[PDB]
């Protein structure tokens, strides 16, 4: 089913509890969602889809090219997939800008408002503000008020702070020194937010993290930026040294070393995106497909091409059955495998 | 927008009166869904997008295979993307055999049902009952408890005389003399469910029709057949020998020749089913990107690929406009180009 | 056998009277001289292999460049081969222009002179002044000069007048008027060589030529100019009107419709020029041999790719085999098949 | 130029003296021999050019498959090619088992006996005798006959001792303890043959070699299998303790450790045999080709192509180039690269 409010809470407070995370797999279409859920339920865990700006854009078409269109389209379609399948599955928006808040986030903000207004849940569990490329203390003024918003539609924030390095969409940031998090920046989210007693939140703290896939060991992660995040917290808010106040999201998950996962791991991360990765699983077997059936695929020496082989579904099953497999990777690397709060088994 | 009741009766009316039709595109994902209205809307035309059993199924996810689930969500995605077009879209489902209709079109029937009953419009605005595998009186039996029903939700039946040559799916039919449609099939249809007034309805009666795309001229159609069909049933009905009292439905749309597409909307068809030549549409820039883009969507030589080529939206982006584009071919081709009854132009 | 300069006369002497012609296939390699004359072994023909002057640059190597040295080398290993085959082998240069003169054919012409000087037989049995860029006055005064040197050598020279249209390594000719052959350049012909008295010698007359394959169709032939040419030459020498004086060579071939070559033969065309159809044979089954193999010639996801199918055996043994056909199928179309002067039968 | 018998002897001479060795390369065709060539040239090398009696069938053509007519076709194309370079280029040919003694290494030695008794010097600069599959002393009573035989054409003959692993043509060798040579197999090697005094040879004594390419590291060399060889037979000679007989050749070259070619060329190896790593490097670029130009290579969509992607040329000189770039890399390796000795610098 899809996560209710109150069972993605329980979710996220049984991966901290007992130091696991869910994937975040990015999902751009019927195809993708599909594939992620599959991957959850093939490895018996709960899961989270989520849809970028530039993935939402996609969702709803060359003729229409709309944001919110595309993220509700993609929440009903999920919505109704996931009714099928035993495990849970949350709904999120990944980074939104400043500039893109009002045509993102706030209207998917206030169409999830409305359905609580009339007894219901939530479109979407929860929503990325990515304020990262703001002063702090602007990035957390817009934080709190969208809190604020989010607390009161049942939905949970994610705030960034820290610059996440590589491409993302047609915007690259440069990998540097503002990859990795200050603890002031720790220290003015507790103050500007709390530790869950004023709404719900998720942080995104860069500890080196470059979107994309380089060659294996190339992107330099510093998990104890996150130990040390706790240990500020922790002091700010009178509790022993080894309390985790944060719920920290591990971003740019793709081609990490499983060791630099295991580490990020133990300092309170429960949740880490995935995207590139399931992008190479999904497209590999397409790649071979086409390949394979050349003369299939394409109308060639007058002959009129094989049907079986250039009907999309032949090449696109391969494509989901292959970013399934990531996925199962990803929750046995996560090691929520096996831990979905349905107990199916 | 999604078409209403209304509006589809008064589409189907405009083109019979007006001698044209509208394509109706089998669809097997949200790319393909947003690839055939985008064709639409360039064409300035209305049109219907269809799912197969098999379209459903592939719909619904590995995890799933549920064909009323996938036909569905499909429904639901389209419905938030319909929206935001200025041209009607119609949703339909194609051939479902006598053994799935109670796992098909009976429970979606049911679903719309309880939609009207609350005050709302169907799901679906049309359904096909194809029975032309058993013989034609029990073929309309079925066909008049269903229009019944079908009727009672605000949806029009199309049902199938004669059989579609070709494979559709795991199943071929032999492409002979049973390709052509009966005078007394004819007759029958007319006697078992009259011309419109117990319930609206459309006639795939088939005049050598084959599933699948041959050898330019391979394919030998008779649209002949149509025109004594009409004659038939006119005589029936008392009408003048010139009456058209059937909407007809062409089946195995792709590969035929313009002139057999020019007859055959002389003597009253008014829906041409595509589905092959827009798979061959959609796939054909997949596999250019695949061959051009070989050494980014392989890790070749201890490389990692370039993402920018194996994201899925820069093949997909591709694969969608070219779909499009064969979409306008068709409305071009059916003559409902320029005609949408929105009349934005 | 290579064929003798006597075997070659002959080889000539016979197509001439009896209607048909032989192929002289371009090539650049021992694969494709092997290619070649299996080709005119299963069609159990005589034929020609034919270098040019790229072709021989490209013989030679990348550290060489050198049009003599590649020739040589190329006609050395043919010596080698063609002595292994029942039928007749001749060797040939193709389109030589007057810069290229200096540094191509005439030290061919010198080596194949020493070999004569010595008892021996030239190396090419035949070589091409295309002199067509230059008016036909000098061209006919190279001509003269060439013609004494090669008769000495007991090679033939084959002589272009009008243009061949279309590309010839990196330069291009005009598709015009120019493409078709004057009466005074016939005339002139005969003046300066006389009709075989003073040297044997072939002649290229263009009729609409093409070097290249462009749509069928699109390239228009006239071999009506041909028989023009005969008829304008037997009114010189006083013979009857039904003489044939010319050797005709018909250039551009690939690409020919067969009623076209089946005109020219009747006009006493004796060789015909096949390049560009047996590139694409030879190409074609090498284009599908990495398609279907991509993961065995690509060293893919970090495997080493497979041996038996990188092995450059593996797909140029197909490559040879589709050249081949592509030869025996020129044998047909110019009816030399079946004709080969060593009767082996 | 080719390597006269004198300038091969003062050759492995040299190599032997200052410890480095040089590729012999395994070549089928034309292009293969130039590529292998101006990989010499361009590593200012001396080196060796040599056929399997796979590649000389290859090279004689589908219509004749006979190895002595590839080997002599490819040897004097060879003559003609090298006579252009300032490097010394040996021919060489590579395992010959019993069975096949009659039909290549024989004829071959026949034909250079001729060629010397009037004066000349032999086609071939050395032949290899591979008696691995019969017991070493069969072996050696061959070899001592052949030797005989080579001598007096002024020929090098190669011996092998022991097995070498892999697939060489359809015939696989076990991967076993058979691939590493046992002391009495050195010693009856000195014994049957002396140490030069008899006739030069080279031996090819197997430390573990497996012909092709596997992971890194995969296969397990041990070159002190040599370094023991050369100290047993110096006892025999009654030599110093660090006196190395034995030339030695070093089978399997491609996929090897750079630190294993360096440890084995402290142990008197002075050639290595390469192939399917410059098989590898040959076949990579066409790939590329085929796919960057697949529309091109290919009749697609009732187009005829691209001649100037599907012309031969285009991708095999690429081919060429792409393998003269491996053999720098292996004269590099072997320490060879700016020592030849034409000292042309
Ligand atoms: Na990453
Ligand atoms: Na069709
Ligand atoms: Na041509
Ligand atoms: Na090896
Ligand atoms: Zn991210
Ligand atoms: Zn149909
Ligand atoms: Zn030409
Ligand atoms: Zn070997």
């Amino acid at each position: 089913p899809i996560a209710t409010p109150e069972v993605y809470a329980e979710m996220l407070g049984q991966a901290k509890q007992n130091s696991y995370a869910f994937p975040a797999i990015n999902c751009t279409s019927s195809e993708t969602v599909n594939a992620a859920i599959k991957g959850f339920a093939d490895a018996g865990s709960d899961g989270i889809i989520q849809f970028s700006t530039g993935g939402a854009e996609f969702g709803s078409g060359l003729g229409v090219k709309d944001m919110v269109t595309g993220a509700v389209a993609l929440a009903e379609f999920t919505h109704v997939i996931a009714a099928k399948y035993p495990v849970n599955v949350a709904l999120h928006t990944d980074h939104c800008p400043k500039d893109k808040l009002d045509s993102y986030v706030r209207p998917l903000l206030a169409i999830s408002a409305q359905r609580v207004s009339k007894g219901g849940n939530p479109l979407f569990q929860s929503h990325m503000w990515d304020g990262s490329a703001v002063p702090i203390d602007e990035n957390l003024a817009i934080a709190q008020e969208l809190l604020k918003a989010a607390a009161a539609a049942k939905i949970i924030l994610e705030i960034e702070i820290g610059v996440v390095g590589g491409e993302e969409d047609g915007v690259a940031n440069e990998i540097n020194e503002k990859l990795y998090t200050s603890p002031e920046d720790f220290e003015k989210t507790i103050e500007a937010l709390g530790a869950g007693e004023h709404g719900k939140y998720l942080l995104a703290a860069t500890f080196g993290n470059v979107h994309g896939v380089y060659k294996p060991g190339n992107v330099k992660l510093r998990p104890d930026i996150l130990a040390q995040g706790q240990q500020v917290a922790a002091a700010k808010l009178g509790l022993p040294a080894d309390a985790k106040p944060f719920d920290f999201v591990f971003h740019g998950g793709s081609g990490s070393l499983k060791s630099e996962i295991e580490e990020a791991l133990r300092y309170g991360v429960v949740k880490m995106n995935v995207d590139t990765d399931t992008q190479y699983a999904f497209t590999r077997p397409i790649a071979g497909h086409m390949f394979t059936n050349y003369d299939g695929v394409l109308k060639v020496d007058g002959e009129v091409g094989v049907k079986k082989v250039y009907d999309p579904r032949s090449y696109l099953k391969k494509a989901e059955a292959s970013m399934s497999q990531r996925v199962v990777q990803a929750c046995n690397d996560l090691h929520c495998a096996g831990k979905s709060l349905t107990h199916h088994h």
